[PDB]
């Protein structure tokens, strides 16, 4: 009974480590679900040069397309099956709004140290993907897939 779900990969705008989950996963399995980038802070949108992250991604192993970060509504809970929050702020906030009856779960992704691409040096493209996948085998495989 192996099925596919959908984890909400969020971080802080759907740009840092967010647009990397779709590629890391797309290549990890080939083409399924469990990949849902999101963000609870419509601050950095319609901007942010994601050519560096997307570049290293295709140079390390990541197939994406566009990262139009957008505000997260309330369907994120009934629009998928799992919610992955990179930084703790995402898990803490998203939990401060979650209702009291739903069918989705909220899990944290790596500690507040791995995925931390700031926005000045290329010290995230490598680390971001590193954790993006280094935490996708011990997670997706144990989140209800493989």
């Amino acid at each position: 009974a192996a099925e596919k779900k959908a984890v909400l990969f969020v971080c802080l705008g759907n740009i840092c480590r967010s647009p990397a989950c779709e590629g890391i996963c797309r290549d990890m399995v080939g083409d399924k679900l469990i990949i849902d980038s999101a963000a609870t802070s419509g601050f950095h949108v319609g901007q942010s040069p994601d050519t560096r992250s997307q570049k290293v991604c295709k140079s390390n192993g990541v197939d994406i397309s566009k990262q139009r970060a957008r505000q997260i509504t309330k369907a994120d809970f009934s629009k998928f099956d799992v919610i992955a929050a990179l930084d703790q702020s995402i898990l803490s906030d998203i939990n401060s709004m979650k209702p009291s009856n739903c069918r989705a779960k909220v899990v944290l992704f790596n500690p507040p140290n791995g995925v931390d691409d700031p926005y000045y040096s290329s010290d995230g493209f490598p680390t971001m993907f590193a954790s993006i996948s280094k935490e996708m085998k011990p997670f997706l495989t144990e989140h209800g897939l493989i």
